[PDB]
């Protein structure tokens, strides 16, 4: 009768610093979940665990959504500690680990996987939905033992609708600065991380990364990245650009996702992989 | 029955971009109220009219808010094309309007309205609400014909809650420069246009005001303004200090709602000014 009965948590399969992930059985038809405890926040005024608010969007989010390289949400619930996402089950890791084993990708790999994750944020970007946390790590692959794998990109936790908006009727006379000079953040956020995803998946290695976080935070915000020559003395020019014109400071100048999909460099007809 | 029913809708008082408010009577207690018609959007694609949600948050707003200085919301309707604010009626006028008539305020009176509007936005800061639209225009008097005029806000149309949030535990590798330095808006935009509305009480000119909006907007950015003698030359060294240390283009060094009630200009003894 409650949807929390109906489950039989399993193991543990990892955690992160607001939610647990088990693996679960559906008790009646004996098929395996991924369930999802997300930590709920005590008050309104602790800064630990996840607001409802918070809770919500991403519920929402992944309710809404419905498209082959992204997470299905199967049922919810929620007991007096945590609200419980349960997801289809995936099994072969994510692309995080895929990498590591295969040191780097050719480009006729990389765009094969590319391909998909630019379809699935395509049909995010169509429902006005921005993920905000691409990367290797947020993309799980159903079987990786074959030569062209499928896969789904997970976690909404900060994803947000991005809203058309703006007294841009009214005197600007009394407006402060930060409120004239704001721009939201929007849809080429993936467009960027989609950049960096393309650059690690060819070379094994990160562009931005320093010696500590703050390192990476200054390199990021400066663009200050190359092309390696350890890395990518044979990457085509084509590739190259890509990269190029989405790992741009101006989110106005970045390549949208349909200009993405029109890129010369994923057009391009290549063999599927063999094994 | 219908809570339209009850109001007899009277004249026009006046109009925006998004709202026509007429004065009306409640039909049982013949009391008098301003009625504020927000025009309903009409398809969620639409760029006309106001969103359920952007609705929603004035009204959620205007129903936790209780203050003297601060207007009451009295009751709501919604009908096909609009949803209907029953507000408290403010004869007095707006403070544009009272400074228009006096060009210009003394210190005195200047602070004598400051206190009540810092005494506002104190109570709504309590409350983490920012309220984005300060200005004279937006500031009712309950009655312009006594010497120290009581004071209404109004219009929280822009109105926003601000919560305390930045995946600030997972890499930031893959992030775009534009989260890496993201600062939401906040509070202190209001504490910027409370230093703009000191300024104008004290002289009637506009700090910023240029000769054409996109020049307004660069003085904005550039903190470009001066106490130009033509109106400051006899200004006290303390309002002086109390406005610079709220036109700051840095939002984290400007004053504080709580350090502009503390600051010696608004703490400093005055006689209550005489007809
Ligand atoms: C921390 C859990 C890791 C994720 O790679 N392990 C697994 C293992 C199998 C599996 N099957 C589905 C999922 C999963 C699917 C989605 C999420 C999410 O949207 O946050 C999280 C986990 N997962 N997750
Ligand atoms: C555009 C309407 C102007 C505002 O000064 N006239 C009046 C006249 C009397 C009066 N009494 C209350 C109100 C009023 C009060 C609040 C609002 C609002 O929150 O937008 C709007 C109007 N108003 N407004």
């Amino acid at each position: 009768s409650m949807v929390e009965d109906h489950y039989e948590m399993g193991e543990e399969l990892g955690s992160g610093q607001f939610a647990i992930v088990r693996k679960c059985r559906q008790k009646g038809t004996g098929k395996e979940y991924a369930a999802k405890f997300i930590k709920k926040r005590r008050l309104s005024s602790s800064r630990r665990g996840v607001s409802r608010e918070e809770i919500e969007r991403e519920v929402n989010i992944l309710r809404e959504i419905r498209h082959p390289n992204i997470i299905t949400l199967h049922d919810i619930f929620e007991n007096k500690t945590d609200v419980v996402l349960i997801l289809e089950l995936v099994s072969g890791g994510e692309l995080f680990d895929f990498l590591a084993e295969k040191e780097s990708l050719t480009e006729d790999e990389a765009t094969q996987f590319l391909k998909q994750i630019l379809d699935g944020v395509h049909y995010l970007h169509s429902k006005r939905i921005a993920h905000f946390d691409l990367k290797p790590e947020n993309i799980m692959l159903l079987d990786k033992n074959v030569p062209n794998p499928r896969i789904k990109l997970i976690d909404f936790g900060i994803a947000h609708k991005i809203e058309a908006g703006n007294n841009i009727f009214g005197t600007p006379e009394f407006v402060a600065p930060e409120i004239v000079n704001y721009e939201p953040l929007g849809l080429e956020a993936d467009m960027w991380s989609i950049g960096v995803i393309t650059y690690i998946l060819l070379s094994g290695a990160s562009p931005f990364l320093g010696e500590t976080k703050q390192e990476t935070l200054t390199n990021i915000s400066a663009v200050n990245y190359d092309f390696d020559e350890e890395y990518f003395s044979n990457t085509s020019e084509l590739a190259k650009d890509f990269i190029r014109r989405l790992l741009v400071k101006d989110p106005k100048r970045r390549m949208t996702i349909a200009q993405s999909l029109e890129h010369s460099w994923i057009k391009a007809i290549r063999r599927r992989n063999v094994r």
